[PDB]
């Protein structure tokens, strides 16, 4: 028993990661294959920051403009291309040590890990979750662009994440693999905001699910309620509806727990209005929203990855 | 900016970690160069657990009753000892990913990452302190002992902890890698409890330093405090006293926000005393005591590892 916020192992990822070097500006790559993926804005300058025209940035780069190092070893860069707003060149070596991988893009509520990276180097770990907004609550110094979010299925790593920026209020954007932002941002140094965050409602469900898996019940009651009846006051509180397909996923919960979603929700309905009373659940004096449903099957029934 | 539970990269464990099955009973092991490391407790069935006198058990036991895979690949046991709670299996080939490696005792408050395994595969890493009372708060479910604990020194881990056992009250508690166990606890299936919990006050100090970097502020006044003034306050909420060797430890912290250490004690105190109002710090509305004033500089202001 037990319940932790817990990262995927980050092994198989720390293997793909490098330092791209152009200019006096340096950060981290992901080497997969014989491409070298990293934030375009690796081109820029102090002058291109504010408004950069990427375009006319990299014509007037050559493939030995770019430094890449693997540690010790020096890739030779054969080539290079831009996709939306990730940078992909092309080195003379594959990486032997190339997992099985996919890009994937994920949807706001879904958790994934991080490896930190500074200087092509890992360094820490740990989990997060898209938030509706777009944004994750990260912790990145100055050096971290290009670190990587993943997840693993199996022997299989997804790629869903690479860190490009941090926006005024401290919170984090960046784009899938393909390049493509998440949210409504862009890589230059203008001041942008990210719009209002809302409480994951069906993660803040699951999280109550692994309270009762571990002992904490002092929060059950027997009402029930109706999925409109709780979406009213979900939506007076800043918590994202709660539609059928989320009750279905919490299935596997409500059946291992002999409690049913909708008793579940009351109980939340509860929570919400008259607070915890000093009262912790889980070592938390909040209501926690950063663990899915399937998070909380992983932690408390326990499945592994090859 | 952020701030996270952080734990180390993995990638250098994971490569050292086998499984090891003698009978019925299957559970996880360290490989370094030709030697696995488990718990002895691999060698009890149903009728020893409650009282097991381990060198009987031991002496009737030859090195073909140990079956070790490292995921396809078998291991052939060639010897086999006992050093205190854990069990030494001599195999025929050196672990080529043997990494450097040091084995360490740590003391109460510091903190460390666990790789939780079962059946030999990594699934899933996390950051923990050891308790003044000699557990931790792990996530560990059945098949996960033999699971360690380890911290990253540059290019080297330190391995500080094996997974043993779960007590009743869901804390968990093992040994250091020489096997002598952390706590007054034995490897037998009695009940046993552990002592009474503090809090880290040190932990808690740093954590708070943590916060004015990120631009939590609101805890702060312009009083200060004394030594013995503090202590007498923070013994009455069960939180460990504060030593000389501690104000000194904060120092780097202390010089980078211009809070003396002392100042901050006297926020403390006020915390301590008035509660936190429905405030938050660092998204957490509890005084959270498993961060280092080392692992807060890690975060803070950034080191990495090769
Ligand atoms: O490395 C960090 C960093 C990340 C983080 O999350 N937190 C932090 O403190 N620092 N940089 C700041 C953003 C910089 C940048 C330069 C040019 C463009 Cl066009 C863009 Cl969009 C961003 C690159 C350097
Ligand atoms: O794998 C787990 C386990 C660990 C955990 O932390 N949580 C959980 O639920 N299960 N086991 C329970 C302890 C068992 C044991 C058997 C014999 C002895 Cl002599 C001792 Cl001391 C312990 C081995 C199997």
């Amino acid at each position: 028993s037990g319940f932790r916020k817990m990262a995927f192992p980050s092994g198989k990822v720390e293997g793909c990661m490098v330092q791209v070097t152009c200019g006096t500006t340096t950060l981290n790559g992901l080497w997969l294959d014989d491409v070298v993926y990293c934030p375009r804005h690796v081109i820029c300058t102090s002058e291109d920051m504010l408004n950069p025209n990427y375009e006319d940035l990299l014509i007037r780069k050559s493939n030995h403009n770019f430094l890449v190092q693997a540690g010790n070893v020096q890739l030779r860069v054969i080539g290079h291309s831009m996709q939306n707003c990730v940078l992909k060149l092309k080195v003379d070596t594959a990486n032997p040590k190339t997992p099985k991988y996919k890009f994937v893009r994920i949807q706001p509520g879904q958790t994934f890990s991080v490896l930190a990276c500074y200087n092509g180097s890992p360094s820490g770990v740990y989990q997060c979750a898209m938030r509706p907004n777009f944004t994750i609550k990260g912790s990145f110094l100055n050096g971290s662009c290009g670190s990587v979010g993943f997840n693993i299925d199996y022997d299989c790593v997804s790629f869903c994440y690479m860190h490009h920026m941090e926006l005024p209020t401290g919170v984090h954007a960046g784009t899938d693999l393909e390049g493509n932002f998440y949210g409504p941002f862009v890589d230059r140094q203008t001041a942008q905001a990210a719009g209002t965050d809302t409480t994951i409602t069906v993660n803040v469900l699951a999280w109550l699910y692994a309270a009762v898996i571990n002992g904490d019940r002092w929060f059950l009651n027997r009402f029930t309620t109706t999925l409109n009846d709780f979406n009213l006051v979900a939506m007076k509180y800043n918590y994202e509806p709660l539609t059928q397909d989320h009750v279905d996923i919490l299935g596997p919960l409500s059946a291992q727990t002999g409690i049913a979603v909708l008793d579940m929700c009351a109980s939340l309905k509860e929570l919400l209005q008259n607070g915890m009373n000093g009262r912790t659940i889980l070592g938390s004096a909040l209501l926690e929203d950063e663990f899915t449903p399937f998070d909380v099957v992983r932690q408390c029934s326990g499945v592994t990855f090859q």
